[PDB]
């Protein structure tokens, strides 16, 4: 019984208590996990994401949520077995952010790939902090 609560406490931290967006997507593209940093970037809840996909091709009607998420995620490569890293600008809610994107594939042993762990870091958010602090101390000089 104690083993379950420790996992629950671990999930509480992983989902409600990690600052950078992180997600887990299976082989077929279904989203298994995403923390609040992921969800709050788009202002949605887990019920709108878990078990659902971010298709590579454009969906009829140009649905906004899938469109916005596609920009932050990385394309689905032909079963890649090595980490990936990219950085780009993404525009959302009238604000353009420089983001550092990453994905790590995983398997159930036996060499069998089952999904990818991924996420991104908002670089602009860090630069804004440094810029605001530098402008502050400078204004005091």
């Amino acid at each position: 019984e104690r083993a379950l609560n420790d996992q629950l406490e671990f999930m509480r931290v992983l989902i409600d208590g990690t600052p950078n967006p992180i997600y887990v997507r299976d082989k077929e593209g279904r989203m298994l996990l995403c923390n609040d940093a992921y969800l709050d970037t788009f202002g949605v809840t887990a019920d709108a994401v878990l078990g659902k996909t971010i298709p590579e091709a454009n969906v009829v009607g140009d649905p906004a949520l899938a469109r916005e998420m596609h920009e932050f995620l990385l394309t689905r490569v032909a079963a890649e077995r090595e980490p990936r890293f990219e950085d780009r600008d993404v525009t959302l809610h009238g604000r353009t952010r420089h983001v550092y994107q990453w994905t790590i594939p995983y398997g159930d042993s036996l060499g069998e790939l089952k999904g990818i762990i991924g996420g991104w870091i908002d670089i602009t958010e860090r630069a804004e902090l440094l810029r605001k602090l530098h402008d502050l101390k400078e204004s005091l000089d």
